[PDB]
């Protein structure tokens, strides 16, 4: 489990992400489908679209990103405390969407690196620690109810 110390950054770190949440959100869903491209094709929504041009052009993908990251923000404010949050998301993924958990990991990667381009002067060593040991908390929680439903080895 998070500290109350580790909290605070990954909360800290999150009402930067809030200044702008659409952007952000912008910027993680572009570094994910360029990065790792086979998580484009889990989207019937954004497969269509071949260059970052496109995807920076495409205004349902940014009001997409305000969906993606008002779920994750609501999730990281309960501090470890989000089983109900978490049932529906890991349910849809498993079983509707059908996204390994791997490709979790791929966008946990894609919001550390963002933030090095958005909070450079803050994000500090210590905050990327608590943002990952986060991000990992919400990725097991989410296997074990992948493995509950035959999803997750
Ligand atoms: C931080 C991790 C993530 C969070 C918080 C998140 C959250 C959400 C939410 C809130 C929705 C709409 C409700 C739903 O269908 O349950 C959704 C839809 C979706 N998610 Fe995620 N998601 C995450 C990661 C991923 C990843 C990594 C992928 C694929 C690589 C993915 C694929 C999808 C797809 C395909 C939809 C349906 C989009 C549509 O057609 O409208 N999700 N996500
Ligand atoms: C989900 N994006
Ligand atoms: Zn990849
Ligand atoms: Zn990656």
């Amino acid at each position: 489990v998070l500290s109350e110390g580790e909290w605070q950054l990954v909360l800290h770190v999150w009402a930067k992400v809030e200044a702008d949440v659409a952007g952000h959100g912008q910027d993680i869903l572009i570094r994910l489908f360029k990065s790792h491209p086979e998580t484009l094709e889990k989207f019937d929504r954004f497969k269509h679209l071949k260059t970052e041009a496109e995807m920076k052009a495409s205004e349902d993908l940014k009001k997409h990103g305000v969906t993606v990251l008002t779920a994750l923000g609501a999730i990281l404010k309960k501090k470890g405390h989000h089983e109900a949050e978490l049932k529906p998301l890991a349910q849809s993924h498993a079983t509707k969407h059908k996204i390994p958990i791997k490709y979790l990991e791929f966008i946990s990667e894609a919001i550390i690196h963002v933030l090095h381009s958005r909070h450079p002067g803050d994000f500090g060593a210590d905050a990327q620690g608590a943002m990952n040991k986060a991000l990992e908390l919400f990725r097991k929680d989410i296997a074990a109810k992948y493995k509950e439903l035959g999803y997750q080895g």
